[PDB]
């Protein structure tokens, strides 16, 4: 799992990480991701973030983590 487990479990592509806390202009990975290489690429081929975050879907903003060692 890319993401931790609990309250940050769902990986997405963000636009932007507001203060370590946001993700703002969320997208879903339209691939799986299966590790942690693969997560940073494809959302660096979206000019994204990658993030952990409290939802799964597409949304304005949402509370989120960095993905680990990002
Ligand atoms: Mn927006």
């Amino acid at each position: 799992a890319v993401c931790p487990t609990g309250l940050f479990s769902n990986p997405l592509c963000c636009a932007t990480n507001v203060l370590d806390l946001i993700g703002v202009d969320c997208k879903t990975p339209t691939i799986a991701v299966d590790t942690g290489a693969i997560f940073q690429a494809h959302c660096a081929s979206k000019g994204s973030k990658p993030l952990c975050c409290v939802a799964p879907v597409a949304d304005q903003a949402l509370l989120c983590q960095k993905a680990i060692g990002t």
